[PDB]
């Protein structure tokens, strides 16, 4: 099987333009990952709505993926400009 | 601006599976249709959800199909499998 996440992130009042900056170099350290196929950030200034989309070649590669970011103080940093915790989906991808 | 839309579908209990056969050619229609960069189907059965994403060249492109399944036969028949209405959302691709 191949994943797909899909993560909705709603910015505080005031920080959506750098709350998009900020993730998308998560999008790209992602992208990068050894095992994701692909990566996309999504924006909807008039929702207060960033989605993130990824697909992963594995389950072995996503989890991988999950632990390694799951500590680090650039993923982390997304806490200081979010209002409420990122809604997080996995999918199977047909 | 290249543009994405997602969907995201809820399947009549009982007809997940069948939804996921009707959804997948329609995918595939997309996919090829002009103007579309992508397109996926991801599956949730435990959560009940089926989500597509379509990527668009351009925002015309994208009108142009949404005006041209509008009235077609094998778009509508979804209809008769939803429990509620699709959430259908568009963003800008980052």
């Amino acid at each position: 099987m191949r994943e797909v996440v899909i993560v909705k992130s709603t910015p505080q009042r005031g920080k959506f333009n750098a709350f998009a900056e900020l993730v998308g170099k998560l999008v790209s350290e992602t992208r990068d990952f050894p095992g994701c196929l692909g990566a996309y950030l999504m924006l909807a200034p008039e929702r207060n709505e960033q989605v993130v989309m990824h697909i992963w070649e594995t389950p072995d590669a996503l989890e991988a993926y999950l632990t390694w970011r799951a500590d680090r103080g650039d993923f982390l940093e997304i806490n200081e400009y979010l209002e409420v915790e990122q809604d997080f989906k996995t999918y199977q991808l047909a």
